[PDB]
């Protein structure tokens, strides 16, 4: 997982530990289904699970033989992922080491990945559309999700709609496979990094924090808001990088209120001290989703 948010965490948590006690699965309570993607390392399945909770639906990830430093590697991160339990984090069952290929085991979200989620259900429909109020409810879940990172001190390093999925009744919960960069080629320039979601402290220096989090997730909220379009996209990757540092802002979609794109502003300060905490704009973005903003509202 090079670059990736989990063994970024495990190289620089000082204070971080684990024994290897992950959950394991019987290969044959494992029966795959189909394939939902794939990748340079790996491929993803949906599959069903026996014995896990009766029979259930999973996504399984198998790697593609790996040498000795990825089998290190898959453990490392399978540690980790069992660690993180949160409403809106993607559930990890476990994983399968008995045999080959290996498998890591993760519930399965119905609706795929928020960016595919938000093309498909707004203007020009990529093959019905959601209102503000669900868009507020997307954007407020993901931030809960960061709050709970932000509370462990561990950094993501690549928030994107491409790397939220959505489940039964709208649920949204942060979660990849680690195969965004082979998905998404697009979305990442040469290491290949998100420079259209990143500060610019994160395209000077290779700088990630819960500050360079904070901005991405105001790139992320731009996105739910134009449904699914990426940022600068009218602009080449060296273009966007001037843009970024040279402070220019994303302009206001049409469907955000103008007290959601002030969050966005608060996201985005240039500075990484004065951009607003991820509980701030969380509480803000919860409190809008259930009291959605109407244009032309008497305000006083
Ligand atoms: C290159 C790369 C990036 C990732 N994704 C994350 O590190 C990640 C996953 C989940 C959550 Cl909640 C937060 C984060 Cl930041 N992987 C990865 C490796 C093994 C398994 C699943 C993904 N690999």
């Amino acid at each position: 997982g090079k670059g990736s948010g989990l063994q970024g965490h495990i190289i620089e948590n000082p204070q971080y530990f684990s024994d290897a006690c992950v959950h394991h699965i019987k290969r044959r309570d494992i029966v795959l289904k189909w394939e939902l993607g794939e990748g340079a390392f790996g491929k993803v399945f949906l599959a069903e699970c026996h014995n896990l909770l009766d029979k259930m639906l999973v996504a399984v990830k198998a790697l593609k033989e790996a040498s000795e430093s990825a089998r290190q590697d898959f453990q490392r991160e399978a540690e980790l992922l069992t660690m993180l339990q949160h409403q809106h984090i993607v559930r990890f069952f476990g994983v399968c080491t008995e045999g080959r290929p290996l498998l890591m085991v993760f519930e399965y979200m119905r609706h795929g990945d928020l960016n595919r989620f938000l093309r498909s259900h707004g203007p020009d429909a990529k093959l019905g559309p959601l209102g503000l109020g669900q868009l507020l409810a997307v954007a407020s879940q993901v931030a809960a999700g960061m709050v709970y990172l932000a509370g462990l001190h561990f950094v993501h390093r690549d928030l994107a709609t491409r790397n939220c999925l959505v489940g039964q009744g709208l649920v949204v919960k942060i979660g990849d496979f680690g195969m965004s960069r082979d998905i998404y080629s697009t979305d990442y320039y040469r290491t290949m990094l998100p420079i259209r979601w990143m500060p610019p402290e994160s395209i000077l220096y290779r700088k990630f924090t819960t500050e360079s989090d904070v901005w991405s997730f105001g790139v992320v909220l731009w996105e739910i808001f134009t449904y699914g379009k990426q940022p600068w996209y009218q602009l080449s990757n060296t273009e966007a990088i001037d843009c970024i540092t040279q402070g220019r802002e994303l302009e206001r979609p049409r469907a955000c209120p103008p007290e959601v794109y002030a969050i966005m502003r608060g996201c985005w300060q240039r500075e990484p001290q004065q951009r607003h905490s991820i509980k701030d704009v969380h509480a803000r973005l919860q409190a809008l989703a259930q009291a959605p903003p109407v244009y032309l509202d008497v305000l006083g």
